[PDB]
Formats: structure tokens, sequence, C-alpha cells
């Protein structure tokens, strides 16, 4: 449940989320996040 266009990315939690080409999906580095 992603909220973004495709090439814009963005701050999420504790991580980056790229905006996928579907304007609905990101890729989000994930790398750790408690909170």
């Amino acid at each position: 449940e992603v909220t973004c266009e495709p090439g814009t990315t963005f701050k999420d939690k504790c991580n980056t989320c790229r905006c996928g080409s579907d304007g609905k999906s990101a890729a989000c580095t994930l790398k750790a996040c408690p909170q």
C-alpha cells in the first residue's frame, strides 16, 4: 500500500522507499527500524 508517483521515492519509517513504476509500489532500502 504505497502512495507516491513512479520516480520520486521519499523518506519512510527508518529507510527510503523508491516509488515503483506502478505509482503504488515501493522498494524501501529496508535495513532496520525498531519504531
